[PDB]
């Protein structure tokens, strides 16, 4: 009894199963992350969380440049074994990222540096700015921020449960193959347990004139999310005004971008050769997928673009929409889930000492079912049968506020509060 | 009970409404700071602190360059949301300021200190000299001064209110535009409840001769402030000596110029054709609107110019004042409401170790209005109704002497001296 | 004792002086007038209260054309006597609207008609729908709103005070002059106590270019709020990119247009002759002025526009912000005191028979101060001293929801929930 509570409020004491109605075979598997980061020149940098995803991927780590008028991309922040390799489906039962430095290199005398944190339920292109301060502006909660927290104390992250009856959604797995392939190919069975769908949705007016033929003009330009495989669909149907005297090929782009810089994470092509016959209803139709293994880094933003090829047809008007609501959409894995791209976990630190090195000690505990290669050795079962248990986490999610469960804490202050759960 | 003065000595235990005669239906807010500012070569610097400003900008932060003779405008000093987006109404409650260095020393014998507060009665351009010894002589009162304070120990700089009826200012929001504006074509609601005006009032003489086409020779040179919206009025008529031999435009300027250096913050134009027909009315209405958009940072000396664009025409005398006054206005925002542009306050650290962090942590609360969008979700309305209320305030304000009640202190006896108000 | 909170709860009973802080010598006053609507064939129409306006022009009447597809405008509804004939400063106590049917059926089954109402905290330019059942979205507070009342037992529209050191406003009065005008000629001293100023803040890239000569190409549109006098600051100065091959106009023209229609309320035309001289840098001055006589109907979208007068100018980009920041803005009557455009009070009726009749019946309180002709024969005194007076009101105002006072009611329930302030 209280088994799973404690698990929830003490993540790094092992994992208990959830007691709730989704009820398979599996085994718990506590993993743990372990990184030394080491700040750059401008010591500031910020640090993405996603305490909910139940993936191998627990968040990102950003760095401003030289002066604070742009960010860069470090690595991701990974766990230690790659999950995807071993199991096929997995729940996210627990977590807790942990922030400090509290030390400083050989020889110096200067330990300054401190810390802003805040939750935020969001998917990292609902912010606008992440500086040191605007975190505070994400949310009037206050049991989701922490502000001035010297990194000598560091930060605690915890994960609150969003819903007690998620699905095992599958982990990107690779599948069998026969050795007739091409050597460079390969095939994954990956996730679309609960999409998430966005759309461009052009209006039915002209194309914007393009400077000079190959210049690239844009159509559209906004804030999105991906972190995983995507798939693309929809079409750009326009017609001439008249006819062109030589073909056209009418590219379209729409690349993909990070929030850092604007270096195409992903970029995709559809052509349209408009010739004398269909210069009326000519369609160039995105129908790609991207792997998820194309997604270097958490991609935010999305710019749909065009140019063309001849010169004669700078003119030429070539309105939208003739055969259709000139329309691009893309759909993108188990967006949706409320525990994937939502709610972030944002921690800057601010003008760190540089050279100085920022620790994070997570531990992510985990329920998993094995792939077929681990089914033979391995032996399944099903949870432990509390019949309560999943009463204490509602009841207790409903008095965060008078009990003061937090989702950041300052790490003196979460090491001492949770002594109650054993 | 004593509930708003407590939020005025405590401006962190969170808002309270003031209880005057200004009751409209509001919501009350809380908002924090949190500003690292990195110490330059030469580590002397100045912050600036608007303790009444019930805007988004509380601050700004200069930096003595090398030898310390000028100054460098590092940033702003704003609040964590952006007001001007959620709301159009807005009147400050209390604010509360912390600086400190807050970098740690790997063992005994912290390093260079020196901090130095002064509460300012004026507005900053009326400064003579801001240097760190310049600091007190600024003000008689005991109270509004602190110091030889290390850098490490801290000041607090508070506010205590000049002014208990104070109109709800408009918040500079952003009004709702339609398709065909031009591309980014904004409409703002400005603020105009009571504004500062300057009237450059230069005499009817001679314009002083210009050495040659196209130089800008001086006619004013003052020192006059703006932080938000203004607008110019006026007109420089004179009349000519003779028929001109060509014509000649008469390029006047009225450019604006911050503290530090001498580049525009904005500049202005108004040319005159002066021609055959004309040769004793010309004139050069000034009808400008600058938006605050365009005050990057603050405006605290003026100087008007002119220059002739024909070489025969600088023997012309061009007498002023021939159809009038010849005088230029620029009125602006609110400035006359206490708490915008006076009184201000200033910090300054010097010869600080150019290793060294600074950090502001301020607070403020508001009543605001919502915009019509969070008008929908949010509940307006009235304050508590203490009767007593502001008699406490003001009981308080006028015995602060015998009290020491400060507007600047040394953090360690703000602590212990402000808990009387628990 | 308790006879001013007396006056705002039961208007209808006489006005009392407002016990605050400002104290001049004033005639107390209470107003009446009656306005029997006629309802058009859509039956529908929307009724807009200024609950405080301390003027004579105490609402407008919107009725909605046959299809329903928009709303045009009816009148002003103002009250008996023109003030501005006998009085020159003005201030509002209290204000009761009474909407009815005065339709009465023969027999059983009372009449067709429904009637919302609800106090918006805002302008009138800031409601997008003026619809019947999207205007219970306006506010969140259940004492401000009315949903689905019978036409024929109707709505009390009351005013409660926002605020209550509020000003004596000029009220538009008529100077005297002497026998040498032209015959139309008038100066009236206009309100000017607390301005409220828009800005329009064009962008400095290319002016959109013009389908063809005199055409009236759009810069910007958005909803501005205008009900009486207005001054026209601005400046548009661009610059043509060679020198035009012939004289150019370039025409400006700044319309105002009611929310109904677009037809202009009113409009302020500006022009900039470029030439070979000045076409690197050429001002269009915006030094227009409104009389508050041009005011029709109620304004509430602006738009700026321009055309040119040239063929061989469709070319010529045309950059604006050569000379400044290239803004027009326009501050206007006492726009910002709380009680004039704020707060609106939106009452629409629904579907009543076509061609029957809806009575408005309003009653104003006023502290007045007389025009000279009427001073010699009107003693004018102070207020008669109740010190505790306004600390009543307020408490009533402030325990507004366990207490139940609303701004719009059911007039049966008005009817005897206002019967214990005597």
């Amino acid at each position: 009894t209280a088994t799973y509570l404690k698990s929830i409020m003490l993540p790094e004491t092992g994992p208990a199963s959830i007691p709730d109605d989704i009820t398979e075979r599996h085994i718990l598997k506590q993993e743990t992350s372990s990184y030394n980061l080491e700040v750059s020149e401008s010591g500031s940098g910020i640090l993405v969380c996603f305490p909910g995803a139940p993936g191998s991927r627990i968040g990102a780590h950003y760095r401003w440049n030289a002066n604070q008028t742009g960010l860069e991309f470090d690595q991701w922040l990974e766990t230690s074994q790659d999950l995807k390799k071993a199991f096929n489906y997995g729940r996210l039962i627990s977590r807790k990222y942990d922030i400090q430095s509290s030390t400083l290199p050989a020889g110096l005398y200067a330990l300054n540096g401190t810390l802003n944190a805040a939750t935020f339920e969001g998917s990292l292109s609902e912010v606008e700015s992440l500086t040191y301060n605007s975190l505070m502006s994400l949310t009037t909660n206050p049991q989701d921020k922490v502000n001035n927290q010297l990194v000598t104390k560091g930060v605690t992250v915890l994960n609150l449960p969003t819903g007690f009856d998620k699905p095992y959604v599958r982990l990107e797995d690779e599948t069998p193959q026969g050795l007739q392939s091409m050597n460079g190919a390969k095939m994954r069975c990956t996730a679309a347990i609960a999409p998430r769908r966005y759309e461009i949705d052009l209006p039915s007016q002209r194309l914007p004139p393009v400077p000079a033929t190959g210049t690239l003009t844009t159509l559209y330009e906004g804030n999105a999310d991906i972190v995983n495989s995507t798939t693309v669909t929809g079409d750009i149907n326009f017609g001439l005004a008249r006819q062109p005297a030589d073909e056209t090929t009418f590219h379209f782009q729409l690349d993909f971008m990070g929030l850092d810089n604007d270096v195409p994470v992903v970029t995709v092509v559809s052509s349209a050769l408009a010739t004398t016959d269909n210069h009326r209803g000519v369609s160039a139709k995105m129908t790609q997928s991207i792997p998820t293994e194309n997604i270097t880094k958490p991609i935010t933003r999305v710019k749909l673009s065009y140019k063309i090829n001849q010169q004669t047809a700078i003119d030429n008007v070539a309105t939208l929409g003739t055969m259709g609501p000139a329309s691009v959409s893309f759909s993108s894995g188990n967006g949706n889930v409320p525990g994937v791209l939502r709610p972030i976990t944002l921690v800057a630190y601010e003008k760190m000492t540089p050279l100085s090195i920022l620790t994070v000690a997570g531990v992510s505990n985990y329920e998993l079912i094995p792939n077929p290669e681990l089914l033979k050795n391995m032996v399944t079962r099903y949870g432990k049968y509390d019949p309560e248990g999943l009463n204490y986490a509602k009841m207790i999610l409903s008095h965060r506020e008078e009990l003061d469960i937090r989702t950041v804490w300052r790490t003196e202050e979460y090491k001492e509060r949770t002594r109650v759960f054993n």
